[PDB]
């Protein structure tokens, strides 16, 4: 077993995303993934918008103009979406949290919102259940 669960929780104003393994080793198996991935495209990630919760747990902390660009915050039709910086930092994030595109809007390369994934209303609600992915 090496699911993952994720769940979008906080509040409207500061929304984040709670991602959580079956143990630290798989937990710290996705982190070293990423980060590495993060120096790769110049992302700075450093100390946003991912944070270590104990146990298991990864957040992804909000977006907040001007402090951070990226991050979780819900857009104008009451989607949860993610901004990640770039769109070949986003597209390897999603992939390696077994999230398919089919959850939600992954807008190309050359598109607005290009940086960014929003999650259908139906799959992923504030402070809603989770959803079971690599399962």
């Amino acid at each position: 077993d090496s699911s993952i669960s994720i769940s979008a929780i906080g509040n409207v104003d500061s929304p984040m995303i709670r991602i959580t393994f079956q143990n630290q080793t798989e937990r710290e198996f996705f982190l070293n993934k990423i980060t590495d991935k993060a120096k790769s495209l110049g992302v700075n990630i450093s100390t946003h918008p991912f944070e270590i919760k104990e146990p298991n747990m990864v957040l992804i902390k909000p977006s907040k103009y001007p402090d951070n660009k990226l991050g979780c915050y819900i857009s104008k039709n009451k989607e949860i979406a993610i901004n990640f910086g770039r769109t070949d930092f986003r597209d390897f994030v999603l992939s390696n949290l077994g999230v398919g595109s089919h959850l939600g809007t992954c807008p190309t390369k050359n598109e607005t919102g290009n940086d960014t994934f929003y999650f259908h209303q139906e799959n992923l609600s504030l402070n809603g259940p989770a959803l079971s992915v690599n399962t």
